[PDB]
């Protein structure tokens, strides 16, 4: 619409309906040039890697937009204002915008660097929505929009990976030419608008349960199915065995006949809090629950929904069961438990398994008399993995406002419960990606004609703004409970900052993770 | 056929916002004192990255080479097979879940 | 609720105008960074504002007979003109103006 007419406006805000409610999001980024405008193929020869380590697959000159965590969309007030309100949520529909591109032309000499404004440069947009690309998002990666809206951000590069045998590739390995795409070009008055409907995906829970799933019965009347109580005489004076059979009661609520069962299990490894009482050796691959896939090794992290410890137990968490957010000032390798923000399961211990105990135990012999005079003891033994048996009942991991909000489903013949294991909503078609590169700009080609590509460019960036409008539907309370429920709420104390606000330097920050599960329900 | 396997469906060029626990032992080995020592999800370590889905359910088969000579002095084509037992009387599964025949150059 | 400093007490005022200039990033890395950005284009904006204000106004009605007191400038040779600019360019105002001049009974 011409270079000094703006192609759009800063819409950040967010609109509480009865029933749903719109988030907008507007950020500023900024998109250098990748690999020199190169297709480049990457793999682990040259990194040395251990076998489980090996990859293959290739980096692009584009990058992709991210905006897969939900403090990309929530205030912390709007994520309170959700989480204390409303017993579920889910997303509809959103919008994104591309609006206010402006390339900039560098060039350094002598060392100092100018950087001009070049008005008939381009930016290439387009978004995949036939899913003909490897999808990335949905791996927890690094590049969404910033939690603060006054942050700037640099767009994340696109690469993926292939089939790959060790370092090497196979016949099956698939290279994406990603400009082999229709994409819309971009000056400096042009946008990009583009709409998307989510499927109709389940609510997210933002519950507790008021009870526990082996505590659902009346605790004052009987039932009239009986069990085998005792094996053997009651009154001990002698000790014959015998068949002795009682009647579910209130007094033995944990031998009473039930209707279901507590969810499927993979047990962890039990890690402390407190350093002094964990095992004297590294143990963290070693000890860890991990699966075989073609012969390599992946750790499960955090793999089935389960709960991180017991009542009373809250310095222990799964070695690789829970989601750890790191805080800012916080190394990429080796940090400290004080930078890193562990995350807790505890809400779901009313149908889910702990995650550092077993399952349950399971018969596994027959036991008989002396005869055959060959006695044989009942013997038992613990469940440490158990799969989905019938009557099964579980919660799905909680979401938070630091972590991911949706991922892909794999394209597969099957899948049991495709509810993604780092939380949030499986889509079998997600939002698409939206990939974007800086079309390149050759430097002074020679004055005879050579067939060589060319190699010599001119050295340029881009920044813009970026809005994304989501609309949620939201799932309202309708409890009738009496005393107060339990919500999130900020410390009221004097304190050097507030919390989920910007230091004396700049820097916001984000004290805890929040959860969503505040408000209960009955089993 | 899948042109990605399921533990490699990350950006290889792009790190996590998501920590797992490193080491349980300090790095230096000066001394070898425990601690907790958490690391980012990197395309360095790609098998200690947090993934968000699980291959699929297994039921362990006996592994037979093709080349008779490495296969063990037995029959065992019944004593060591996999099979489940209904109403008393043991059946093959033959062939049960669908799994990978063998690995990479197997 | 009349301000203590003086003039109108309004329950819902002019409203604030809030202007920034948006944030141009500088060059940034080949290889992507996490990091918010702190390297910046510097800039400034400059441009034009108007305000305009209706203002209603109450008339005297007064019977007074001798004359009323106003505000004058006075009639001297003097080295500078109240309200002005002087050599050097420099608007001043030489005195605090109030309001009450004209009268009216109790």
């Amino acid at each position: 619409d011409g270079v000094g007419n703006a192609s759009g406006n800063w819409h950040c805000d967010s609109t509480w309906l009865g029933d749903r409610v719109i988030t907008t999001s507007t950020r500023t980024w900024a998109l250098p040039t990748y690999n020199n405008h190169l297709y480049k193929q990457i793999s682990s020869a040259s990194t040395g890697a251990s076998n489980d380590n090996h990859y293959f697959g290739y980096s692009t000159p584009w990058g992709y937009f991210d905006f897969n965590r939900f403090h990309c969309h929530f205030s912390p007030r709007d994520w309170q204002r959700l989480i204390n309100n409303n017993w579920g949520f889910r997303p509809k529909r959103l919008n994104f915008k591309l609006f206010n591109i402006q390339v900039k032309e560098v060039t350094t000499n002598d060392g100092v660097t100018t950087i001009a404004n070049n008005l008939t440069s381009t930016v290439q947009v387009f978004s995949d929505s036939e899913y003909q690309l490897p999808y990335v998002l949905g791996s927890a990666h690094q590049g969404c929009l910033p939690p603060f809206p006054a942050d700037v951000f640099m767009i994340p590069q696109y690469g993926y990976l292939t089939l790959n045998n060790g370092s090497q590739a196979v016949g099956r390995s698939s290279f994406y030419c990603l400009e082999y795409f229709p994409s819309q070009m971009l000056r400096t008055g042009n946008n990009f608008t583009f709409s998307y409907t989510f499927e109709e995906v389940p609510f997210h829970s933002s519950y507790a349960h008021s009870q526990s799933l082996d505590r659902l019965m009346n605790p004052l009347i009987d039932q009239y199915l009986y069990y085998l109580n005792r094996t053997q005489n009651q009154s001990g004076s002698a000790q014959n065995k015998d068949l002795l059979f009682s009647r579910g009661s209130p007094a033995g609520m944990s031998v009473q006949p039930k209707n279901w069962l507590p969810g499927p299990c993979y047990r962890q490894q039990r890690v402390s809090k407190t350093k002094t009482d964990n095992n004297n050796s590294n143990f963290t691959w070693t000890g860890a629950s991990k699966y075989n896939l073609n012969g390599r090794e992946s750790i499960i992290n955090p793999g089935t929904a389960m709960a991180s410890h017991k009542d009373d137990e809250d310095k222990f968490f799964p070695m690789s069961g829970v989601m750890i957010f790191g805080k800012e000032s916080a190394g990429a390798s080796n940090t400290a438990l004080d930078n890193v923000m562990i995350t807790d399961e505890e809400e779901i211990k009313a149908t889910n398994p702990v995650a550092t105990e077993r399952f349950g135990t399971v018969a596994v012999n027959f036991q008989s008399s002396s005869t055959v005079p060959f006695k044989t003891d009942p013997a038992t033994g613990d469940v440490h993995a158990m799969g989905a048996l019938p009557g099964m009942v579980w919660q799905d991991r909680d979401v938070y406002l630091q972590g991911p909000i949706w991922a892909k489903i794999p394209h597969t013949d099957g899948h049991f419960h495709p509810s993604p294991l780092m939380g949030g909503f499986g889509l079998k078609n997600p939002p698409p990606q939206i990939l974007i590169k800086n079309t390149p700009v050759p430097a002074n080609p020679p004055a005879e004609f050579s067939a060589t590509k060319f190699a010599s460019f001119i050295t340029q960036y881009s920044t813009g703004q970026v809005s994304v409008e989501i609309e949620w539907e939201l799932q309202k309370e309708n409890s009738k409970r009496w005393n107060p429920e339990v919500q999130y709420t900020s410390n009221y104390a004097k304190s050097a900052n507030v919390d989920f606000t910007v230091d004396n330097n700049g820097l916001y920050t984000e004290p805890r993770p929040i959860g969503t599960r505040y408000l209960t329900r009955p089993l």
